[PDB]
């Protein structure tokens, strides 16, 4: 479906990000993964992409909290691939705490990566897409880009901002063959979520899996986690021709989170 | 991808409904088509579904503006197909006029088909899906189920109603293997819209195509119509395993209509 | 102050509606109340409005589930008042049950009163307001006009429809000195809710007040009911000159219900 | 209505901010104004507030793009007022340009003032309100906090982020007697907009008032500017008891902008 396409997924050495690339490569596109982690684990994950899907899978390192590094990352990603058709701004972090106790450094970090990096990434990639007359920018927002939760001020603020940025990107390139949409996932059991599950496990002194059940129960009606593969599935769909007129909107796979 | 699945599409003898029955059949699903029109045309359409995609297709005439007739409809639809996995509530009508001049009969008519029919169809289909532990109810709302336009009170109201009903449907069956989502299309150049394109032409006394380009400009940022095939592509996606945790939400393909 | 203004409120013989009337009379406008109930209790309510606020208060009976009756209702009200500046479509009913078990008569009764009556009421009032060049149509929707809850398909669909109808009314009359907005309340402890609190109290065999605290904890972060008086305050605000440019939007008073 | 209350409004030396302080002072609340400008002009506004409405009024300068300075500012404001009941985060700036051409320094300045400043101001004031057990945090967002417009990436991103931050603030203090809401204005003819009106007057080479008339038509169906005095009345309302259960939501005064 996406043979010959060139995809770039930020923060893809693990979690949802890795699943994104895994699904894009499976669809036939050459992928550029990015993120942190042990060099070996990264290489093994990269090579596995080539072995299983027979596509060119490159790896570029870049700390996206750095504005210039992110923009350089895009140009470098384009050179390795020979172009840039699909951009997935996935990288992001979290920190829990009430507003009055939220560390300025934490607020700045979350905003820098979860919001500003989408901008810099989009800005550097748009010229390439505008020139080609085709493109796909897929921002990974969250149910938290639509509604809020306590003690997540910076995150909820960044995600909401991502949703708005997504809308602007779409309007500025409407009808140019370029679309911009935001995937808003519900709970996905990655290390980012296990941390919150573990905190609950201690605070309430309950079973680990009982805590995970509690975390789901409060926000996800299905009482089932969203899977990284499923989200990858969504990205593949947004990159299809059937989504040619889908732009500046949100794609919620949250098991009912925002229906109530 | 949908081999062995059994689908039903209301208002599918022409326009968007037909294109969605086509995409589903093309995906491997047996289908039940419905609507009005010349019998020979309807037959040729039912006939081509079976020959082109090697699936079983059936046609059942029923005026979904009637509650009981709608309930009889899916009942017979289920018997014909030998089940019911995917239900697409698509049949709808339009009527333009300011509120103080809107005909009571036109209001009742639109709420009846565009909204109540969705409820009756869903209520009759759910027991079958609930029993199986799997199901997909795809409602066709509109960008007008999220925002409004002048002189479309009954339609915007009903479309908004469908979005609410979609949410309730998803919540009641969360985790049961059943999901309910609403496709919210922007401008699709079908007869329902051509009628509005002609009203503009005869109004400003301008080219019919000049009227079409004026229709888009005012609401659809892309300045490109959404195609029936693209909507069907969306239905196929909602029906996939990737959308297992996508429920109670809206899928907008409106060329950026709702982004601004 | 609303001295000189003529206000009309449907379903105002008790509950939110009565508070709506009470706050408008207090602000200085003459009001016409409507609804069912014991004539003794109704005359008391009507009479209290008169002696407590020094305004004229009339009572007009009419089952708003009847399109014509409602249209005749606002015609008389406008006659008894000597005009019509503020209209509050408040009348509403509720039935709780899952879709597949939802009685068709209940679905029809809810749509007819909760949605259709809002359209007919508006239709008949607009010509009068359009002629004066000033008007206010305040629709009492709900948090269920924006989000959903299990077993309230007809109600949620109806309320979502009111939100849409509100947007249309507003656009069709933009700049004419007429605004239309929907107040969307969270839990308000009226006889409509008490019935739901008791069903919880009996169902789970818990204290009646413990049922109330549970009902709130599930949807209202503030853990405090919204009061009919507060909602009446909102209407008075929507009727003020400060709200001249507020139109086609929703006003949520739900203790944070929709924030999450 | 607000006699004895203590209010703080950022960016209140001119424009919407000053109108907010005015209506608050008029309502009887002591106010603290802030913002840039010539010292004599600033003193004048502070002076008129004091004598015209007979309340206390102080001016505290502070470049709110400085986290530490904004936190110190509210500490000084509370000290000057002898408490802090109402905080209105109004300060904001704009810059128009396509994403790929958007200056990074402009992106940073907008996020810092339009979004971060709201966070820091809120963080510093909550402890004070939490102690008294009563509070109002009114955030001035925009229609651009719910929808988008071309060439306003940083601004839309920021405003959406403010909408999200508002919800978190409200949720973290649900029931504590503290509410947080976001006023979402449409076009308001302040210097921030004149600049944009002039740009159209120049580009299209048309009348300055024709440009102002044209700026309205594209987004505001009422074809009327929302006035500063009206937004001030909105803030006065949000501070009233009727809004005790109104929290974590948006109050749109956009003349129908978001209705379509
Ligand atoms: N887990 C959920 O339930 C959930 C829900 C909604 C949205 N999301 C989002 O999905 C995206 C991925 O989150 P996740 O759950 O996979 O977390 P994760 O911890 O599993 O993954 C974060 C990925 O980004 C890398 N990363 C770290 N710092 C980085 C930096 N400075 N620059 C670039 N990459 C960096 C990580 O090493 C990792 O590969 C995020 O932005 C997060 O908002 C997650
Ligand atoms: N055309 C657009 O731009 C557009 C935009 C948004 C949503 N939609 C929706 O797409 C769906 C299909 O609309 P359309 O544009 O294809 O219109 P259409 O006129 O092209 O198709 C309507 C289909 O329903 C049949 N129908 C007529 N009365 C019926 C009844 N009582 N019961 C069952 N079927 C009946 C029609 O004969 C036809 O096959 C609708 O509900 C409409 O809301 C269309
Ligand atoms: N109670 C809540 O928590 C809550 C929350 C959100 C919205 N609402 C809405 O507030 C409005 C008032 O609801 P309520 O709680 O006061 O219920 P209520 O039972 O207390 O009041 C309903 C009013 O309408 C009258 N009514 C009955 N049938 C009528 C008819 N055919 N025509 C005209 N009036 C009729 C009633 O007798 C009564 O005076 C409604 O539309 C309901 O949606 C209530
Ligand atoms: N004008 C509109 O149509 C409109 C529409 C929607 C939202 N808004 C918002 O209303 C709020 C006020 O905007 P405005 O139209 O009055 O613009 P303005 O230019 O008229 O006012 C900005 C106020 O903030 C001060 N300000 C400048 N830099 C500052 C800083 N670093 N720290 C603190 N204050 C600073 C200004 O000097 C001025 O007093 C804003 O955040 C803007 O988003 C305006
Ligand atoms: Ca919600
Ligand atoms: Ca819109
Ligand atoms: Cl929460
Ligand atoms: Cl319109
Ligand atoms: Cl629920
Ligand atoms: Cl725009």
């Amino acid at each position: 479906m996406l043979k010959g396409k060139k995809a770039v997924v930020t923060g893809s050495t693990s979690g949802i990000g890795l699943a994104m690339a895994t699904e894009l490569a499976k669809a036939g596109a050459d992928v550029v993964i990015n993120g942190f982690g042990q060099p070996e684990d990264i290489e093994r994950e990269r090579s596995t992409l080539e072995s299983k899907f027979g596509v060119k899978a490159y790896y570029l390192n870049a700390d996206l909290s750095d504005a210039q590094a992110t923009r350089d990352f895009i140009a470098k990603a384009a050179e390795a691939l020979g172009g840039l058709d699909i951009l997935v701004n996935n990288a992001g972090i979290q920190h829990t705490a009430p507003i009055e106790e939220f560390p300025v450094d934490k607020w700045n970090a979350i905003i820098a990566l979860n919001l500003s990096a989408v901008f810099h990434g989009t800005a550097a990639a748009l010229p390439i897409m505008q020139k080609q007359g085709w493109g796909r920018i897929i921002n990974i927002a969250s149910a938290h880009g639509l509604v809020a939760s306590v003690n997540k001020s910076a995150y909820v603020a960044a995600k909401h901002g991502v949703v708005g940025l997504t809308k602007v990107t779409a309007l500025e390139n409407a009808g140019k063959g370029i679309t911009c949409n935001a995937i808003c996932p519900g709970w996905v059991r990655t290390p980012l979520v296990e941390k919150q599950i573990e905190a609950i496990s201690q605070q309430k002194g309950i079973d680990i899996e009982a805590a995970a059940r509690e975390l789901l129960a409060e926000k996800q009606p299905s009482l089932q986690f969203v899977t990284p593969e499923q989200l990858g599935g969504a990205a593949v769909f947004l990159s299809s021709a059937a989504a040619d007129q889908m732009t500046g909107t949100t794609l919620s796979l949250d098991g009912g989170w925002t229906a109530r």
